[PDB]
């Protein structure tokens, strides 16, 4: 079965398509049960599988527009209250924001050198304990976190802005400085 | 056809653009005759078309910095003394305050998670009574007012700070956008 996201998971404020593949950022916050699972605070969801081994691809189509950010996180990352977006927190992704397209390392994100982005291929191998990150159009690379993840890992969402999404499929400027 | 600012109408400490598209705050009150039309103390102008039916639109331009609204306001909005900026006092507005933008609701204002914002559709519906307004790089909704209308109403600027600006367009803080991510 492919992966769908987890409304368990799902900050009150998101919608999930009615697939259960595509997040974007509501108006309102929905009157959800409480669970101790679900981000309180942060505008975030988890796919509906996590891995604890192997090695595991998926693909994100992304919004043009900021607001979203995506990638994996340790099954143990905080739900409950405000928390940092950051590798310290058991995050590792990629986000839009600013304009600009980031891998959001910590203190400091780092740049991406990508064009327009618009479907992400994400490789999670948790045997070698990396996830990488490849423009679907040309492959091209646009980062790898090199993580001893150490516990079950999920595909993470976060949209916190209106006007962009997340959406997942199964897997299969940089001309300023010219 | 196209909408212009009303010089009557404006706070003496504003400065209206030569085309009177565009309005920023000054650093001293202008010397201007008193009219029972000129907000006097709050530092609001309006358009010189206001709109008993039909259905309008206009777009206004948006400074990156704090201190600026806009909206409608019915043509009874007070002018005289400091008053509320709020919808009991008949203004319709979104805001920019605090690095936040808000839709001004009373007694709370409603913060609004739009992402930045650099152009914005304004849609004033008489014959439903609503006004809404739309970020025009892809029309994400902003925010609507859905107001029973019974008095002819007007487009409304207000700028409060200097360093910020709004401009009228025909019809056609930073990082604290992601705190929550």
């Amino acid at each position: 079965v492919t992966l769908t996201l987890d409304p368990d998971t799902a900050n009150p404020r998101l919608i999930l398509s009615l697939d259960l593949k595509g997040v974007r950022l509501g108006e309102r916050a929905q009157d959800l049960p409480n669970h101790p699972c679900r981000f309180d605070t942060n505008t975030r969801v988890l796919a509906s599988c996590g891995f604890s081994s192997g090695r595991h691809h998926w693909e994100v189509e992304v919004g043009s527009k900021d607001g979203w950010a995506f990638g994996v996180a340790r099954e143990s990352v905080r739900r409950k209250g405000l928390t940092p977006f950051t590798p310290e927190e058991g995050v590792w992704a990629l986000q839009l924001n600013g304009g600009q397209y980031w891998a959001v390392t910590s203190p400091e994100r780092s740049p991406l050198s990508c064009g327009h982005l618009s479907r992400v291929r994400v490789a999670l191998d948790l045997e070698v304990g990396a996830v990488s990150f490849y423009a679907v159009e040309d492959m091209r690379h646009l980062y790898t976190f090199r993580v001893n993840f150490q516990e079950r890992v999920f595909p993470l969402f976060s949209v916190c802005s209106t006007g962009t999404y997340l959406r997942i499929w199964p897997g299969g400027l940089e001309a300023l400085f010219q």
